[PDB]
């Protein structure tokens, strides 16, 4: 649903990612975390975590972080062809934790923020844009199949 060249810019960034995912994690979720802390109340392990220190420390919330950019990533090396991958995420975020569709928005705002936090030479306007698509079609598709075992998405 991307152009080739935007698919280009998405992967081309994710590419810096790939050199450090637990990093990235960390600074996403943490920036998740800090800017809308409504989403730790979906990590009850989380709790125990007061400072932006104790966040870093935790192997835990790094191993939650490599595990979710790794399927991220695994999504847009797909370029828009992921419904065989996208599926089993949903219903992981459907039937078990009850994601609402809401805080995968929060995540993408983090995950821009980080991405041009730490690599501004590779992420300007038009690779912004590109990876704000992929990130939406991400969203909207989720959406569908949320809707496709029976949960809306708030
Ligand atoms: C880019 C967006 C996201 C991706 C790619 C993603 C991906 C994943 C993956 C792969 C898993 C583990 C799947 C499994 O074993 O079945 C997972 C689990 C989980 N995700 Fe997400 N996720 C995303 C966003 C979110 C957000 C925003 C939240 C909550 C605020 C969330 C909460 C969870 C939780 C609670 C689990 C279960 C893990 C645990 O209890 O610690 N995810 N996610």
């Amino acid at each position: 649903v991307l152009s080739e060249g935007e698919w280009q810019l998405v992967l081309h960034v994710w590419a810096k990612v790939e050199a450090d995912v637990a990093g990235h994690g960390q600074d996403i979720l943490i920036r998740l975390f800090k800017s809308h802390p409504e989403t730790l109340e979906k990590f009850d392990r989380f709790k125990h975590l007061k400072t932006e220190a104790e966040m870093k420390a935790s192997e835990d919330l790094k191993k939650v972080g490599v595990t979710a950019l790794t399927a991220l990533g695994a999504i847009l090396k797909k370029k828009g062809h992921h419904e065989a991958e996208l599926k089993p995420l949903a219903q992981s975020h459907a039937t078990k934790h009850k994601i609402p569709i809401k805080y995968l928005e929060f995540i993408s705002e983090a995950i821009i923020h980080v991405l041009h936090s730490r690599h501004p030479g590779d992420f300007g306007a038009d690779a912004q844009g590109a990876m704000n698509k992929a990130l939406e079609l991400f969203r909207k598709d989720i959406a569908a199949k949320y809707k496709e075992l029976g949960y809306q998405g708030g």
